[PDB]
């Protein structure tokens, strides 16, 4: 099956996924001088005080922390969106150098990480049906640069220890994501997909102006974790991120002048 490596990497998934090469794929370069302003686009809303989180989990292809959607508990509104979308996990992309690791990019420029936050919206019921709709899902992206540590990301950092290999799973209750917010949330915005299989073009994209900041310390222990399962060969989880697609017949709007 599919992967990052050279065998099954991103350039193979359109054999399995002809969506692959579809007309609103994830994810774009963000050129700067060419998004537009608009003035109609409403501040985002995020509502994440009463956050649940569950589980962490290291999925083969990357980790993620899972929070309890069976009500409007965290939830994202506003901004470019019509309705209440659910939080329903949150997972990185890294590289195996601090220079790369987003998908996005900003004026050709690679962040050493990506945070995505996904969201459903609730009007299709559960998330299964929301992957199969043009406005299913909203993903919240923050770029990662190294400098200084985030102090709200170490407890993650801490336990990853124990999820080092594909299918491991560990409690992770009471974990509050606001820790991981920038301080401004001016944002891009374009209808964009899935970046992993199965690309489905149901996403619309958030992705915010300010980076935040984590520490070597913290990126190094992301590259520590493996693609593979328990007592089989050591291959490093690093580089799980999907190279920019063609833009096509899109347009990207900014929140901010
Ligand atoms: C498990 C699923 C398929 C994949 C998937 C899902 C949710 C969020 C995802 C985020 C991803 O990453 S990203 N960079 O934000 O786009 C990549 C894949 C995601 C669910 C949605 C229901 C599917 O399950 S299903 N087909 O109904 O059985
Ligand atoms: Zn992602």
């Amino acid at each position: 099956h599919w992967g990052y490596g050279k065998h099954n990497g991103p350039e193979h998934w359109h054999k399995d996924f002809p969506i692959a090469k579809g007309e609103r794929q994830s994810p774009v370069d963000i050129d700067t001088h060419t998004a537009k302003y608009d003035p109609s686009l409403k501040p985002l809303s995020v509502s994440y005080d009463q956050a649940t989180s569950l589980r962490i989990l290291n999925n083969g292809h990357s980790f993620q922390v899972t929070f309890d959607d069976s009500q409007d508990k965290a939830v994202l509104k506003g901004g470019p969106l019509d309705g209440t979308y659910r939080l329903l996990q949150f997972h990185f992309h890294w590289g195996s150098l601090d220079g790369q690791g987003s998908e996005h990019t900003v004026d050709k420029k690679k962040y050493a990480a990506e945070l995505h936050l996904v969201h459903w919206n609730t009007k299709y019921g559960d998330v299964g049906k929301a992957v199969q709709q043009p406005d299913g899902l909203a993903v919240l992206g923050i770029f990662l640069k190294v400098g200084s540590a985030k102090p709200g990301l170490q407890k993650v950092v801490d336990v990853l220890d124990s999820i080092k290999t594909e299918g491991k799973s560990a409690d992770f209750t009471n974990f509050d994501p606001r820790g991981l917010l920038p301080e401004s949330l001016d944002y891009w915005t374009y209808p964009g997909s899935l970046t992993t299989p199965p690309l489905a073009e149901c996403v619309t994209w958030i992705v915010l102006k300010e980076p935040i900041s984590v520490s070597s310390e913290q990126v190094l222990k992301f590259r520590k974790l493996n693609f593979n399962g328990e007592g089989e060969p050591e291959e490093l989880m690093v580089d799980n991120w999907r190279p920019a697609q063609p833009l096509k017949n899109r347009q990207i709007k900014a929140s901010f002048k």
